[PDB]
C-alpha cells in the first residue's frame, strides 16, 4: 500500500510545494497592491477635491472664491503631503515627486529576490535508488529498490556498462565476486531519461577464510 | 519513505519559512496602511467639508456667511487638530505640520529593521553530512549518509584530497589505518557546487593489543 | 471637461494647465500624460517589475 501510492504522493507533495509558493507570491502581490492603493486613493481623492473646488469656483459669482483659491488649494495640497505634493505660486502648479524613503519596499524587493532564488531549485522528475545491506556476502541478495516519478518508463537496472539485470523497480543482486559493484537504476522515456548510481560492496566470509 | 521524501520536505519547509516571513511583512504593511489611512481620511474629510463651506458661501446671498466664515472655518480646523491643523488670520491659511510624536511608528521601524536583519540569514541550498559511529575500528563500516538539496547533482564522497570513494548519498568507509580521516561530501551542479566535511577517527582493537 | 464645459468664468482656461497635471499624477507609475499646448502624448514607459517575471 505504501509503494503503490508513492508516485501520486510525490506528485501531491510537488503540488503542495507549488501551492505554498503561489500563496506566498499572492500574499506579496496583495501587499504590493495595498502599498500602491494608498497612493492611488490619495491621488484620486485629491483630484476629486480639486474638481469640486473648480466646481465651486465655476458657479461662484461672488468674488470671495478668487481670494480663497490661494487658501483652499493648500488644503487640497495636504492630501498627498507624504507623496508628490503640490503648490501654487501665482496660479500655476509644480509637481515635486520627492522620492520619499521607505524601507519596507526594499524588504519586499529582497523577499521577492529570495522567492525567485528559491524557485530555481524547485526541481521536477527526479529518480531515487535505495538498497538495504550495502555490505553483502558472495550469494546474499541485497534487494535493490528503485523509484522513478516518470509517467511511463522501463526503470531497468544496468550492471556497470549497460548490462540489464532486472526488469522494473526491484533488483536481486547476486555477486559471485569480491569487488565493489556499481548498479545503475535507469528510467527511460519518450521525452527524457534518468540514471542513478548505487554502490554495493561484496566481502568474502571471514569464517570460511583460513 | 523518510529518505525519499526529504528533498520535497526541505523545499516545503523553506516555502513555509517564506510564507511566515511574507505574512509578517503583509501584517506590517497592513498596519502602516492603517496608520496612514487615519491621516488620509481626516484630510479628505476636511477638504470635503471646506468644499461644502465654499459651496454654501457661493450661493449664500445673505451676508451672515461672511461673519460665520471666521466661525465655521475653526470648526473645519478641528478635523486635523492632531495633524497639520489650519487657521485663518484675515482670510489666509498657514499649514503647521507640527511633526507630532508617535512611539509606534518607531517600533514599526524597529520591527522592519528586525525583519530585514532576519532576511539575510535565510539561506537556500545547504548540504548536510551525517555519520553514525564517529569512532570506528580497522574494518568497521561506519555508514556515512549525505543529503544534498540540489536539483540534480552527483553527490560523491572524496577522500582527503579529491579521491572518489563512493557514488551518491551513501558511503561505506573502510579504513585500514590508524589516523583520523576527513571525508568530504561533494554536490556538484551546472550552476554551483557544495562541500561538507566529516571526521571519522579510527582506533585499533584494545583487546588484540598486547 | 464637465467643469470646463459649463464654466463661463475664464479661470478654467488658466487652470486647465494646472489641474491636468494633477490628473496626470494618477498614473504616474503607469502611462502618464502631459499637455504641451493642449495636446496629449502617451508615454507607456514599460516600468520594471520583478514579480511579473
Amino acid at each position: 500500500q505504501v509503494r503503490a501510492k508513492m508516485q501520486i504522493d510525490f506528485l501531491g507533495m510537488q503540488a503542495n510545494l507549488q501551492n505554498a509558493k503561489a500563496e506566498t507570491l499572492n500574499k506579496l502581490i496583495q501587499c504590493q497592491a495595498m502599498l500602491k492603493s494608498l497612493k492611488d486613493n490619495a491621488m484620486i481623492n485629491r483630484a476629486n477635491a480639486l474638481v469640486s473646488l473648480l466646481q465651486v469656483q465655476a458657479n461662484a459669482a461672488n468674488g470671495i472664491t478668487t481670494s480663497n483659491f490661494e487658501a483652499a488649494f493648500k488644503i487640497i495640497a495636504q492630501i498627498g503631503s507624504e507623496y508628490n505634493q503640490i503648490t501654487l505660486n501665482n496660479g500655476n502648479v509644480s509637481v515635486q515627486e520627492k522620492e520619499q524613503t521607505n524601507e519596507l519596499k526594499t524588504i519586499l524587493n529582497s523577499l521577492s529576490k529570495e522567492l525567485e532564488k528559491l524557485n530555481q531549485q524547485s526541481e521536477v522528475n527526479s529518480i531515487q535508488i535505495f538498497s538495504d545491506k550495502l555490505e553483502v556476502l558472495k550469494d546474499a541478495p541485497a534487494r535493490l529498490w528503485g523509484f522513478s516519478t516518470l509517467s511511463n518508463a522501463k526503470e531497468g537496472f544496468y550492471n556497470e556498462a549497460n548490462e540489464q539485470i532486472a526488469s522494473g523497480s526491484v533488483c536481486l543482486f547476486r555477486s559471485d565476486k569480491v569487488r565493489k559493484h556499481t548498479i545503475t537504476f535507469k528510467a527511460i522515456n519518450t521525452k527524457t531519461s534518468l540514471s542513478k548510481n548505487i554502490t554495493i560492496s561484496v566481502i568474502a566470509n571471514k569464517l570460511k577464510e583460513r
